[PDB]
């Protein structure tokens, strides 16, 4: 079975890339802060793998210069018109004290191809450069949003993206893997390698959690699929593979519904995204492949091997599930066209 599929050198490494709506596609990333040249950019593109040239291929709507002597972004989500960017300031101004806005908020303008910044928050009041936003997630609604930098032990703020105020702060007891919100945005779902914690976003209220996974599992990708039933991705520790389970959720408890090793081809995965008709998975490997999974059946009936040359760093479906965008730190961008209602 063949797919058509197209790949772009976008001109930085790529560390963030999620779909506006059905063919246009946000990317995010940079040379970091070094006077290298290189850009520090949120790019917006027009994508269809079906012309006959790259330029055709992947037509670059608007593109914002972020600061050349910032760092790169390094997460970013999108819902409702709202962008959110995790992106540190200059190192020298973090280590001083001078303030690291961190958490940016943008917007773009469908009628006028134009991306706008409209404010940023330093939520974290980090003096140490080398800590970073992991996580950003916004819900369906885009009412709430989710962060988490990379210190460990780590530290989850659930704030309002429309002003970026906090709503409150959550202290975790390790690293947090991922996380993920339910399509009413009342709930956050939250993984660490060994656990997965469930919390109100309107009360920060513990609703339920789990604790007691298989010891040779390495949980790494959480996202929800149905209304309170999650998707978690495991690695195995000791071997090699990736395992999928569905887990529902109650208030104290949990059910773990269907699991199922889905390949012993990879070791890790850096990204994973469900599609909206949460029929579709699509995962990228440690060892730069993308794979598709239909989750009916919790078969992986596709890989794509060397989909990048290095570190895929996010993979994104759009919303009518017609596409898979994957960007790498490699400076490229990967599409797959779908068949309609694929999943299936
Ligand atoms: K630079
Ligand atoms: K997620």
């Amino acid at each position: 079975m063949k797919f058509v599929t197209a790949s772009y050198n976008v001109g930085y490494p790529a560390y963030g890339a999620k779909f506006l709506n059905n063919d246009t596609l946000l990317v995010a990333g940079g040379g970091g802060e070094g006077n290298n040249g290189i850009p520090n950019k949120l790019t917006v593109l027009r994508v269809d793998p079906t012309k006959d040239t790259e330029k055709e291929q992947f037509h670059i709507l608007s593109e914002f210069a972020l600061e050349d002597n910032d760092d790169s972004p390094t997460a970013i989500d999108a819902s409702k018109g709202i962008i959110l960017v995790g992106c540190n300031e200059n190192s020298t101004k973090i280590t001083q004290g001078k303030g690291n806005k961190h958490l940016r908020k943008f917007k773009y303008d469908k009628v006028n191809d134009q991306l706008e910044f409209l404010t940023s928050v330093d939520f974290d009041a980090s003096t140490n450069a080398d800590d970073y936003t992991k996580l950003v997630y916004i819900s369906r609604e885009g009412t709430v949003a989710a962060i988490a930098s990379s210190k460990v032990p780590a530290i989850m703020r659930i704030i309002d993206p429309s002003d970026l105020t906090e709503k409150f702060e959550i202290e975790t007891r390790g690293e947090v893997k991922d996380l993920h919100f339910s399509t009413d945005g009342k709930v956050v779902a939250y993984i660490t390698g060994s656990s997965l914690e469930v919390i109100s976003t309107v009360t920060g209220s513990c609703i339920a959690r789990k604790t007691d996974f298989d010891k040779n599992w390495s949980l790494s990708k959480i996202n929800f699929i149905a209304d309170d039933t999650v998707l978690i991705a495991a690695s195995l520790k000791k071997g090699k593979g990736i395992v999928l389970t569905k887990i529902s959720i109650k208030s104290g408890n949990t059910s773990v519904l269907r699991s199922k090793q889905v390949t012993n081809r990879f070791k890790g995965i850096t990204s994973m995204d469900v599609d909206m008709k949460g029929e579709l998975a699509v995962l990228a490997s440690n060892d730069n492949s993308i794979a598709l999974v239909k989750l009916k059946d919790l078969s992986m009936s596709k890989i794509f091997k060397q989909a990048h040359s290095f570190a895929i760093t996010e993979v994104t479906i759009s919303p009518d599930s017609t596409y898979v965008a994957s960007v790498s730190a490699a400076n490229t961008i990967h599409i797959i066209k779908l068949p309609l209602n694929y999943a299936n």
